[PDB]
C-alpha cells in the first residue's frame, strides 16, 4: 500500500 | 486530495 | 492532503 | 497534511 | 505501507 | 510503515 500526493 | 486504501 | 491506509 | 496508517 | 505528501 | 510530509 503506497500513496503519494503532490 | 484524499486517498484511502484498505 | 489526507491519506489513510489499513 | 494528515497521514494515518494501521 | 508508505505515504508521502508534498 | 513509513510517512513523510513536506
Amino acid at each position: 500500500n503506497n500513496q503519494n500526493t503532490f
